[PDB]
């Protein structure tokens, strides 16, 4: 069902090849707990690239300054896809009238004849008023050589979903270097540290008029001791950016562990990269725009957003020029959205065009939507494992991308 090298996510939050893996290992399910793998198929066929669609970028090549798609998979023709279409009617409600014909036209399932002899089932586009077969979305599965019986519109409507990590690890406070009154502020300074910092030392770069936010670095400074070094010494903060990954070879690095572990702490650590270079806005719903010119951070703060269910897309952009000059060439613009998921993070941001009032009510992490492409590739090895037939038969990619058995 996956092409050879197709990382999945382990139920303890880890990540291996879909080739490395063998009966017993769990893999993580959609609500956060294990799953079980009994069997590993193989086998050889046409295989296909699933990709997010997007407007823009990726041309083929082994540097990964153009900005990357990170949903996306390749599978067999076999594969079966978790999808959602919305329902939909048009030009009456279930069944009005008027006079001298008119047309309903409305999504609804159906049997299509495939091609090849099969007869499948799926969503299709009727004509005025019929019966026979036809919540406010379908719930469905198809078939990737199957996505090309599909009628023009009910093709762009359908999407995949992926699921938030809801799986918490602790290697973040297993790292001392107590948990109530502390981590908040280590992790906040790390975030404000990929944000503004100095790559060779504990030193950031708050912003004077911003009174709150100097207000900020030094109340926390002084929770963790140290105080007003950065406005390399055995210096925990300093200790900690080398220690927890937060420099990926000389250069600064958003870890991966930080998908998988305590909620709070991947929610604080957002915070501080948005006090430091992000930006909010409420035009069109709420939104939290992070800049970087680093690759690393880029694609390792994707992961982490929507590790927490937020809405994420990636953007390049020009960086800066000193009378004409100084700095050249790229950056990266990465939005979030999600409503009370994001309310959430900037609940705890200091910057005063930043902060933003908690959720009213307690919330959901929901599994958020994507629209992709399918490419017919072909022939080759594919492999695949498989859940408990008692099971939900599903698990997430590491990519968090919800996949099928």
């Amino acid at each position: 069902c996956f092409a050879k090298g197709t990382n999945v996510l382990m139920a303890d939050g880890s990540i291996e090849c879909i080739e490395n893996i063998e009966v017993g290992n769990k893999v993580m399910g959609k609500d956060g707990r294990p799953r079980e793998v009994i069997k590993l198929p193989r086998g050889r066929e046409t295989m296909y690239s699933v990709v997010q669609k997007s407007q823009h970028r990726a041309h083929k090549s082994d540097s990964s300054r153009e900005v990357p798609e990170l949903l996306k998979f390749t599978c067999n023709a076999t594969h079966e896809l978790v999808v959602r279409t919305p329902r939909s009617v048009r030009r009456l409600s279930r069944t009005i009238k008027g006079v001298e014909y008119f047309e309903v036209i409305t999504f609804e399932m159906g049997q299509k004849k495939a091609p090849d002899g099969r007869i499948v089932e799926l969503v299709k586009e009727v004509s005025k008023s019929y019966p026979i077969s036809e919540k406010a979305y379908f719930e469905w599965t198809i078939e990737a050589r199957d996505l090309s019986l599909l009628g023009s519109h009910v093709r762009k409507a359908t999407y995949q979903t992926y699921a938030p990590i809801l799986y918490e690890n602790d290697h973040f406070f297993d790292y001392m270097q107590l948990t109530i009154e502390g981590p908040k502020v280590l992790a906040y300074l790390l975030g404000l540290w990929i944000g503004d910092g100095l790559s060779d030392r504990a030193t950031f770069s708050v912003d004077s008029r911003d009174t709150s936010l100097m207000e900020r670095v030094t109340e926390y400074a002084e929770k963790l001791n140290l105080c007003a070094e950065y406005k390399n010494t055995e210096n925990p903060l300093w200790d900690a950016i080398v220690g927890l990954g937060f420099l990926k070879d000389g250069v600064k690095n958003i870890p991966s562990f930080l998908s998988t572990d305590n909620i709070g702490t991947r929610e604080t650590f957002l915070a501080g990269l948005i006090d430091s270079d992000g930006y909010v806005t409420d035009e069109h719903g709420i939104k939290a725009t992070i800049k970087t010119i680093h690759t690393s951070v880029r694609d390792g703060l994707v992961s982490l957003a929507r590790s927490l269910g937020l809405v994420v897309s990636v953007n390049a952009e020009p960086a800066k020029v000193d009378m004409n000059g100084t700095k050249h060439k790229i950056s990266y613009a990465i939005y979030m959205s999600g409503g009370d998921v994001l309310l959430n993070v900037l609940s705890k941001c200091a910057g005063s065009k930043k902060f933003r009032p908690a959720p009213a009510a307690a919330f959901a992490r929901e599994c958020r939507g994507f629209y992709f492409e399918l490419q017919e590739l072909k022939e080759d090895d594919y492999y695949g494992i498989t859940l408990s037939d008692d099971s939900d038969h599903q698990f997430l990619l590491a990519n968090q991308v919800v996949v099928h058995n």
